[PDB]
């Protein structure tokens, strides 16, 4: 019952181009913004259908969503079912242990009435069909922010900005996808309003759209880098092995993508890049006590932390199906440029660079805000470990600009702790909707 041609292309496949851009507007007259949005946009806006097959690759992937005080511009006054949606993502802020007075400012308020995601495999495709845009809209678009995106360089293409593979594990929807091994399989409605088991009533209107939500997250390199050589557990290999070690037990993959809980000393590059091995874990080991043993893998690893698996029950062994309902699906792409010559033998960022995050969810309240509420940022989260203070997520986690204390990262000592600079900072961004198709020339248009 999923009807694909319907739904949004980057929310259950991404875009997969080189370069992308997150085109942030504001609404001027919105009987003219109308017109063109049934006339220019909702024509070339591409579907899960259209990006599920490699003949219809447009030249130029385009998206679209609104934010809550978007969609009352286009006097939508209707009920989404989303209370964090409606109140934006400033006012949510507090409860990531942040404050917008560190946030890009248009993104501290809710001048900003959505945002258009562009992807192409140059930068002078998006610019030119950004033009086109602003052509035939006139003045009732207007650019309010925007951010430049690509796919990072030679060995690291498709590795975030620390280096280490991204985009391996997803939710697999359950009657689309074909699950890979060790792969969560979730109901439909988990991601897409309106889908099967989404148990919150939506407008008629929104079936088959998704909740967007954009960070952009600094990421700073140079100091991680650093760190990391300077904390290395002692050990018979390279200072930099030892160093790359440890960064696998805060992440809980190898940069290669090998997960460490299947390969906890060394890494493993075959593994790494096979699909159908990568993702086929629990965290639980026979023999070993799930709520004690970080041998594997610390509990505050950040894809533990993110995707808890065993630690929240349900089968000991492949697949774990456990927490289905906090998945998300992500399609987030590095921003900036790439760590200069000066800014590594300094061990110091000068120029903002990181992650463009993206998570697509149909409940806020279970996706990527408890992902970073209930889990990352907090220390005794998974439950019902020894000790039970598992500490921060090293990689996200937040407390109000102070260090985090994160236990159980060295294998020699599951209780030794560090106390650890935040490597990740947030500088805000903005909760959306990601309409179905039909309601772009539809109910949005009228
Ligand atoms: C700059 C910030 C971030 C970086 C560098 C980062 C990096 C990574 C990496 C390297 C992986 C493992 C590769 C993979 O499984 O695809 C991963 C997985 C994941 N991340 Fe993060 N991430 C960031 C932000 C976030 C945030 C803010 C959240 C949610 C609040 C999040 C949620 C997840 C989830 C759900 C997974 C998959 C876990 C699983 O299914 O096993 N990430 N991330």
């Amino acid at each position: 019952s999923l009807n694909t041609i319907d739904i949004q292309g980057d929310i259950l496949v991404g875009m997969h181009k080189q370069k992308q851009l997150f085109y942030f507007f504001a609404i001027n007259d919105p009987a003219t913004f109308k017109t063109h949005l049934a006339s220019d946009i909702a024509p070339v806006v591409a579907s899960v259908t259209q990006l599920s097959n490699v003949a219809t690759q447009p030249l130029v992937a385009l998206n679209i969503a609104f934010s809550n005080t978007g969609l009352l511009a286009l006097g939508v006054t209707d009920n989404l079912g989303d209370s964090l949606f409606a109140n934006g993502q400033a006012k949510d802020a507090t409860s990531f242990k942040e404050s917008t007075s560190s946030w890009v400012p248009q993104f501290a308020g809710t001048g900003i009435h959505g945002v258009i995601i562009l992807a192409s495999d140059t930068t002078d495709l998006i610019d030119q069909q950004v033009a086109s845009i602003e052509s035939t809209f006139g003045s009732s678009i207007s650019k309010l922010y925007s951010l430049s995106a690509s796919i990072r360089p030679g060995n690291e293409a498709g590795h975030e900005m620390f280096g280490f593979l991204d985009g391996i594990a997803q939710p697999a929807i359950n009657g689309f996808n074909t699950p890979l091994p060790g792969q969560n399989i979730v109901d439909a409605g988990v991601i897409i309003t309106g889908a099967t088991n989404d148990p919150i009533t939506r407008p008629s209107w929104a079936v088959g759209g998704s909740f967007l939500a954009f960070r952009q997250l600094e990421q700073l390199v140079p100091e991680f880098n650093k760190y990391l050589l300077d904390n290395a557990p002692a050990g018979s290999g390279s200072l930099q092995a030892r160093a790359d070690l440890l960064g696998a037990r805060m992440v809980g993959r190898w940069k290669s993508g090998a997960p460490i809980d299947l390969t906890p000393t060394a890494d493993d590059p075959a593994l790494g890049a096979d699909a159908q091995r990568n993702n086929n874990f629990t965290y639980s080991h026979a023999g070993f006590d799930l709520g004690s043993d970080q041998s594997h893998c610390p509990f505050s690893a950040h894809i533990r932390k993110t995707r808890p698996r065993a630690d929240l029950g349900g089968s000991l062994t492949p697949p774990n199906l456990s927490a289905g309902a906090n998945s998300i699906m992500r399609s987030g792409i590095p921003y900036g440029p790439e760590v200069t010559s000066a800014e590594s033998a300094s061990n110091t960022t000068t120029q903002e660079r990181g992650l463009a995050f993206v998570a697509y969810q149909a409940q806020l309240s279970q996706g990527f805000h408890f992902l970073q509420q209930t889990s990352a940022d907090n220390a005794n989260f998974p439950p019902g470990k020894t000790p039970a203070t598992v500490g921060l997520d090293p990689i996200i986690g937040q407390n109000n600009g102070q260090p985090r204390v994160v236990n159980g990262l060295l294998p020699s000592n599951s209780s030794a702790s560090l106390s650890i600079p935040q490597f990740v900072v947030s500088h805000g961004g903005e909760y959306f909707f990601s309409p179905p198709i039909s309601a772009i020339g539809g109910r949005l248009s009228a």
